């Protein structure tokens, strides 16, 4: 039936059918103004700024304590009856022996994981709880399926990182690694194997990340306030989420991909039983030996250092090491596996579930019950508000998963929105939106060293430069020839490896060209996939997939800039917050005809399991398709390098199910039936630092942080001692004008402008330069002007913004909508910013008179504005 498409500051929605009608619905309204409905599509957009909100803290230690503590808890209840067997009191003490001889004998011997792994004899039952719980406590940290060889391959999972990191940046794209040396030194061998990479930049700094040292990732991203990221610290879950909600959602994943790669390092270290039990082995020996040997050196030469070393916690030394709050690098300052701690990569449940396997086997025999709960206490481990803690477990704050908060928020509704039907397509894409310096880096360092696509857009669509150059199958082996011309831009950096290899790419060749398309390697969107997809299979599938019932699609944005630039449907962002609304309806546009043509193509691009079809039984001979594009079959002509045109249906539809997927005499006429001007744009209202203001009967006056606390205990006396209507509140008066509540002593606007969409394709064709439309350029103004007096209130710029173009009217159609443009900034909602309109500027304003809004009605809207509860007092 229906379909839905989905940054820092704005969320985008909007919802499509088979033939791309965006839904035109009536929204009630319930307040006592003479409105009841309003006339708006299923289209819009979600506008929020980062703030210190409840929402902001609790997507912000305790949790991760209290998680512990639960796992604990969880093994102590099946320990308890035994427990009190051999020792009632064991638990309580614990933050080891209830009496002196043990606890001594316990501290020589053993200050017993692998000696419940090696050792055959049983062993006294406290000592295995000790070993379950150091089990549970430090799980570590991804990956649902069973260990393999293809977990530990430093190979596989360092390709991984490098595909995660690449395919975030196309313009940019085990003997080291499992070393036995320094961190350091890991990290500079693996980066002068890769030309082009510094120690402060984001790979270096994600390798180290994966080998041990303390990232700043500052200087990657030119924040202002520090970074720091620690793997073995407890906290990185926030500094993580900190840092990524500064610089952006989109590395989230790339983060977890050397979160993994760190996984995947330890693991080889550990398996070349319970290896790792081996390498503790190895720990306790060293740690144990070389104490003892150290105080024996100590006594023997310098008796009076001894006391400082083992006694002085306040010193640097080893007493302060052990019970004090002092780091390891000082300490070996003061004085790397001389002295590991108890408390220290996390190391991968894989290898904590292999002593799991490893300790219980060896004592399944002599103990019956731990038998019996051999599977069980293998789910403790491995198993896991809620929501908000996820994407407080993800790698993101508040700052910009503020809208991924909010993108579930907006889904969520937006299911009750078309009454609870459920979308086939929900397509969501995460870019950063400084390239300019980026093209010129590669020229210089190019330079230094020292248009057609490369394969036709009838195999993919791909505009950018990997693919773009300045018969019908790829370059003939004529041209091949040129190679070795290519082979200087690649030792030059001033192409890609893969452009050096699809200059030279048969069927092999096309096989990698549809999958890049379609497989999504940013895994936040599917982690936002795991989301959608698990907050709406709550009916699991019964086997095979465990999860099924509907389905998430991740299309790259590629698939949806490709399809603007080439059917009329062109985007222009300052007039208006249409433009996020415009990409979240040409998102989904792509989805409704891409899975019914190709439904073989469905594991490329959908969460879930499915089956690998043979991308190269799908590819056929010149005789689904041919041409490799998945959307070749959108254009009605194919163009090729030589200039032949290969004709195409004018309806389109699937062989192998008979379904119609296109209809491009139809559909094409609804979409610009579409982009024609009321839309639902939803400003969320969200709660001497004074931080709302409340009516007062009428004025308004602010109420700092430590007013609220005595304002929610007794309000009235506070309020009569001087003498909630949060940031942004909609207020409206007579003729729609609109405003929102900055603070106690300004207001913004609320109104936002709108344009049919022969106004709007045309002034995307006028800036990117139909002469004879000049008369539409007239209109445009004048519809400006028309809007700017009715709820700007601007008159006395206005009158400048109306002279200024008659002044460089003799300019070209291009430069006049070009800075119409920017003219657009005077008229959006939110809060007013200056601006330059040719050689004429100012154009500002501040509404700090605040009285209309004692009369005026306010508009509490929700997250998608339906419920509006409007009281107007006057």
């Amino acid at each position: 039936k229906y379909s839905i498409g989905l940054g820092t500051n704005s969320v985008g929605w909007a919802v499509i059918t088979d033939e791309y009608k965006v839904p035109s619905k009536k929204f009630k309204v319930l307040g006592n103004t003479d409105r009841h409905s309003i006339k708006k599509n299923l289209i819009g957009a979600l506008l929020f700024d980062s703030g210190e909100t409840a929402e902001a803290t609790r997507l912000k230690a305790r949790r991760r304590y209290t998680r512990r503590k639960n796992r604990i808890c969880y093994l102590q209840e099946i320990f308890s009856n035994e427990m009190a067997k051999v020792d009632d009191s064991f638990f309580h003490r614990l933050e080891i022996f209830g009496n002196i001889v043990d606890e001594v004998a316990y501290h020589e011997k053993y200050p017993l994981r692998k000696k419940l792994v090696d050792s055959t004899d049983k062993a006294d039952l406290r000592l295995i709880y000790l070993a379950l719980a150091h089990m549970i406590k430090f799980r570590g940290h991804l990956i649902e399926g069973d260990l393999n060889p293809d977990n530990s391959d430093v190979d596989k999972l360092f390709i991984q990182l490098v595909q995660t990191y690449n395919q975030l940046f196309e313009e940019n794209p085990k003997a080291i690694l499992s070393a036995r040396l320094s961190k350091s030194r890991r990290l500079e061998n693996l980066i002068a194997q890769l030309p082009g990479e510094k120690k402060n930049g984001l790979f270096g700094n994600l390798i180290a990340l994966s080998l041990g040292l303390t990232p700043n990732f500052k200087s990657n991203f030119d924040l202002a306030e520090d970074a720091k990221l620690q793997l073995s610290k407890d906290t990185y879950d926030d500094d993580l989420d900190n840092l990524l909600a500064q610089i952006g959602d989109q590395y989230a994943d790339l983060f977890l991909a050397a979160k993994n790669l760190s996984d995947a390092i330890l693991l080889s270290d550990i398996l070349r039983k319970a290896p790792l039990s081996a390498s503790m082995i190895k720990r306790y020996d060293e740690h144990h030996q070389d104490l003892t040997l150290l105080k024996a050196l100590v006594r023997q030469q310098l008796p009076e250092k001894y006391k400082e070393i083992f006694f002085d916690q306040s010193k640097n030394g080893y007493a302060g090491y052990i019970d004090g709050g002092a780091s390891q690098e000082e300490f070996y300052k003061f004085i790397e596996d001389l002295l590991r701690k108890q408390r220290t990569g996390s190391i991968p449940h894989q290898i904590h579930l292999g002593e799991l396997h490893a300790i219980l086997r060896r004592q399944e025999d002599f103990y019956p019950f731990l038998k019996d709960n051999r599977e069980k206490i293998e789910k403790i481990l491995t198993f896991r508000d809620s929501l908000h803690e996820h994407i407080a477990n993800l790698a993101g704050s508040p700052a910009i998963k503020k809208g991924i908060l909010q993108t579930v928020k907006v889904v969520d509704e937006l299911v009750k929105v078309m009454g609870r039907h459920k979308p086939e397509n929900i397509v969501i894409e995460m870019a950063r939106e400084k390239n300019s310096r980026e093209r010129m880096k590669r020229i210089e360092e190019g330079i230094k060293e020292l248009v057609d696509h490369i394969v036709p857009q009838s195999f993919l669509k791909d505009d950018s430069i990997d693919n773009k150059v300045l018969d019908n199958v790829p370059s003939e082996e004529v041209v091949k020839k040129m190679k070795n011309y290519w082979r200087q831009l690649l030792n030059a950096k001033l192409i890609t490896q893969r452009k050096f290899d699809n200059l030279t790419k048969s069927e092999l060749d096309k096989a990698g060209f549809i999958k890049r398309q379609l497989v999504e390697t940013r895994q936040i969107t599917k982690h936002v996939a795991q989301i959608l997809d698990s907050r709406m299979n709550t009916k699991y599938d019964e086997n095979d997939k465990l999860i099924r019932e509907v389905k998430v699609i991740t299309l790259k944005s590629k698939l949806v800039s490709d399809f603007r630039k080439d059917f009329q449907f062109y985007k222009v962002r300052e007039i208006n917050n249409y433009h996020h609304a415009h990409d979240a309806y040409l998102n989904a546009v792509v989805g409704t005809a891409l899975i019914k043509k190709y439904p073989k193509l469905e594991s490329e691009f959908v969460y879930g399991d499915y089956k690998v079809y043979d991308v190269r039984k799908m590819i056929a001979k010149s005789e689904y398709f041919f041409y490799s594009n998945i959307m070749n079959f959108f254009k009605t002509e194919i163009t090729l390098a030589n200039g032949e045109i290969r004709k195409r249906p004018l309806i389109e539809t699937n062989g192998e199910t008979g379904e119609i997927v296109w209809d491009k005499g139809r559909d094409f006429a609804t979409v610009r039936k579409v982009l024609s001007p009321q839309v639902n744009i939803v400003k969320k209202t969200e709660v001497p630092t004074v931080a709302y203001s409340v009516l007062v009967v009428k004025e308004l006056l602010g109420i700092t942080i430590m007013e609220r606390s005595s304002f929610e205990k007794n309000p009235i006396d506070f309020l009569e001692a001087k003498g909630k209507l949060p940031k942004y509140s909609l207020f409206e008066l007579e003729n729609g004008r609109k405003r929102m509540l900055a603070s106690a002593g300004e207001l913004q606007k609320g109104n936002e402008l709108a344009l049919p969409s022969k106004y709007v394709n045309f002034l995307y064709l006028a800036s990117h330069y139909v002469e004879q439309h000049k008369h539409y350029l007239d209109e445009i103004i004048e519809q400006i002007s028309e809007f700017s007096k009715r709820v700007i209130l601007a008159d006395a710029n206005l009158d400048k913004v109306l002279s200024a173009y008659n002044k460089h009217r003799d300019k070209p159609i291009r430069e006049q909508a070009e800075n119409i443009i920017h003219l657009f900034t005077l008229t959006n909602l939110g809060a007013p910013a200056a601006f330059k309109y040719f050689d004429t500027t100012i154009d500002r304003k501040r509404y700090t008179s605040t009285k209309e809004v004692l009369d005026a009605t306010l508009i509490h809207q929700s997250i998608t504005g339906l419920y509006e509860t409007r009281i107007d007092l006057s």
